[PDB]
């Protein structure tokens, strides 16, 4: 027979995290703008089970490894579009910034018909974080595309850099999307929040326990704000296909805000169990701390539970919901992309849940 | 010559209202829904100098008499749709009924070809004013229109029943619109806080006077919401044309967020004027009370730069930027309405700074 013809090929680099894992999905629907789409997904890992039945092409590699990485990517002739949706794990400015160097130096004189880089960044770019995570201190919000860089460190300043540079050079076209904290369903991200509550509140159903709020006074009240996975898919997807979206620094939210009171009360209604609200005059504690020992409680609820086998460290990111937890005044606006035509929402609310579902679904959680 | 055709007739029940004057505008566009339109616009003063040179016909009449409002909009074959954008004043809740039954009784006997309805009310459908103004005192927001009516007196309350009533009845479709705080151009409103808060800059220019902030900590630093009077009248004009809209309550409000210590900075910019913020420890102080004594001031300002005539008491509403500037937690949700497939928006800031341009230009401000 004859090769299958398409109109865009991607690079998903970071497939089986909590935006790439969506990517892999919402780049395969029919209607999706730029398509019919080949998936090249790449990440360190072994395919996971739980992407092995998608139609996607996997490529195991460690981007950090610049001769590995040469190896895997250079054959791929065909790549029109990258989305970089990645990072090693650690703050590190100079391994963050050898990842994606590798990328673009492995493709870009290989992949002749490229058009595009997308790279995801986010939110912190507008703020820092002091003292262990503990010191959460923003200025200017909404936050707005026109703020200038914070004089510190940050990694996502590095990767710009790049990205600036290596599409100038090639005439490729670019896009900065920095989202919100995400909702999502990846079981291997290191930063899932929504996985991340649904285990805690799995954990308490097992030991008869109130889910029971670990956070601050003011995360509890303030007013927040996300982003679906999905929707910073179809987001990053518009700037890659729309001559509008091009060499766009963009912001990317759901379009509204919540409050953790109103998701928690869903999260112990979506989990049968009893919920225990913010406490005035507690102080908040550490859910790290609270879920230190549960490595073997969290094995013992996959084997009852028949769950895909996922390792507690893995599935959850209790430090970061901790820092989520400690939060204020870091919502950012959507003014821009609407102003060039982006009208993609989530209800937030519903997002949530839709994650939720999605994650019993697919057999990640009860 | 022959009579002219249109496809719609709007009654715009207070035309020289700050959604009034907007819709006065918005209907005579090209391309508006359900165009072409005819206008008509009742109100009880007789018609403006500003309004004169604009293609609606003007009905000047008293909606609180029965005999009256009969005599005058009984005539009125043709109309095809009501926007109801008026109140007395007051709170009174028999008094603004009796406006309201007073249009209904009127037209839907005499209107064959009547077909929908469409009542402004607003978010304080969701919270309650206690202690003269002082006390906002708000619950569950982002407001949502599945929240239930608070057990108070609230006149909306008696305008939706009225609304419900008389539609099912007579086989015409409704509905709700619930602004947020409405960012306007008309001189002739009861609460524009675009045009107060110009006055008030406008004064202190005047007097080479800083633009001192006289609001509260909280209202200062908040997350605040408002809505562009140009949108709520493409929000109802949607509902009033677009079947999938109809018979629904939907809030109305620019789908973004601001604070006031932005938007105080942009209005001291706007007229060259040093700004003073909040003082850290300083109580809110009554900007009513400030500008009680400056009527012949304002007139003074009036003469001086060829200014429309206005008397402050009807452009400036001081009384209801304290009542702003002591609220927080009143953002809005309009999730129904995307969800209902209406995008419209603006952004906040812009919309802020259009409504200061157009004041300009027509002459009501310096
Ligand atoms: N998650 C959120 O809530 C959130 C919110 C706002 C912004 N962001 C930002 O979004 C960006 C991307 O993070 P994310 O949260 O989407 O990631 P994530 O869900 O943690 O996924 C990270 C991905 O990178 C891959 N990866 C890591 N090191 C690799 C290596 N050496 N070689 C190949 N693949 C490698 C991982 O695969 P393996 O596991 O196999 O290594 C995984 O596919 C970051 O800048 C992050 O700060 C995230
Ligand atoms: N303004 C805002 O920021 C805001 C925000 C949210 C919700 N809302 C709600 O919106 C609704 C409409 O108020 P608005 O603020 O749009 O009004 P507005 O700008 O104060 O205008 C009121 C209009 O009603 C007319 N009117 C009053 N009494 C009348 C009478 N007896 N006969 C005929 N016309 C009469 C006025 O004309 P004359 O002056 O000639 O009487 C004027 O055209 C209210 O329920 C209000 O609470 C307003």
């Amino acid at each position: 027979g004859v090769c299958k013809s398409y109109k865009s090929v991607a690079l998903v680099v970071g497939v089986t995290g909590i935006v790439g894992s969506s990517l892999a999905e919402v780049l395969k629907l029919p209607d999706t703008p730029g398509g019919p789409w080949k998936v090249y997904g790449v990440a360190r890992r072994p395919c996971p089970v739980w992407l092995a039945k998608k139609p996607v092409e996997y490529i195991q590699c460690d981007v950090s490894n610049n001769q590995e990485t040469i190896s895997k990517l250079s054959p791929l002739k065909d790549i029109t579009h990258i989305f970089y949706v990645s990072w090693i794990g650690s703050e590190d400015c100079q391994t963050n910034a050898t990842m994606f160097k590798n990328i673009l130096n492995s493709v870009i004189p290989n992949a002749s018909n490229l058009q595009h880089v997308c790279l995801q960044t986010g939110i912190k770019h507008y703020f820092a974080i002091f003292e262990e995570g503990s010191k959460v201190v923003p200025h200017d919000s909404p936050f707005t595309e026109d703020l200038p860089r914070l004089n510190v460190p940050n990694f996502y300043h590095d990767l710009e850099d790049i990205l600036y540079e290596e599409t100038g050079k090639n005439n490729l076209t670019w896009s900065v999307h920095r989202p919100a904290l995400v909702f999502g369903f990846s079981p291997c991200s290191m930063m899932n929040i929504v996985s991340t509550l649904c285990v805690y509140a799995t954990i308490c159903k097992h030991e008869n326990k109130a889910l029971v709020y670990p956070g601050s006074k003011n995360s509890w009240n303030c007013y927040a704000d996300a982003v679906d996975a999905d929707l910073v898919a179809e987001h990053e997807i518009w700037a890659a296909v729309d001559p509008k979206a091009k060499n766009q620094v963009l912001n990317c939210n759901n379009g509204d805000v919540f409050k953790w009171k109103h998701i928690w009360k869903k999260l112990a209604e979506e989990f049968g169990i009893e919920m225990v609200g913010y406490v005035e005059g507690k102080e908040q504690v550490s859910l790290a701390e609270l879920m230190k020992d549960k490595d073997q409680v969290w094995d013992e609820i996959v084997k009852k539970n028949n769950l895909v086998p996922t390792k507690l460290k893995e599935i959850a990111a209790f430090w970061f919901a901790d820092i989520a937890f400690c939060s204020e005044n870091l919502i950012s606006s959507m003014n821009k992309s609407k102003e060039l035509g982006f009208l993609g929402f989530r209800n937030s609310m519903k997002s949530f849940v839709s994650c939720i579902d999605k994650m019993r679904d697919y057999r990640f959680i009860p």
